[PDB]
């Protein structure tokens, strides 16, 4: 009937990779939400080469599942 009511929210929560709706991604270092699956790899057969780590598919930011929960109090300054 009517439109542009109830229909006013941007918002980009949705994996970039497989294109699906996200149910509980986990923001990455740059600040990326991703699908568990699409983030986390079982067939790994990287043999004659080496490396081994999630990166992002998004836009491309060696990060880690570390430096998240490394420092808490100890802060540096962004602004
Ligand atoms: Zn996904
Ligand atoms: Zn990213």
């Amino acid at each position: 009937g009517s439109s542009g009511s109830s229909g006013n929210v941007q918002e980009e929560v949705t994996c970039p990779i497989c294109l699906e709706l996200l149910t509980e991604p986990l923001s990455l270092d740059c600040g990326h939400s991703l699908c568990r699956a699409c983030i986390t790899v079982s067939n790994k057969e990287a043999v004659t080469s080496m490396g081994g780590k999630s990166s992002c598919p998004v836009c491309g930011i060696s990060y880690s599942f570390e430096h998240l929960q490394a420092n808490q109090h100890l802060a540096n300054i962004v602004e």
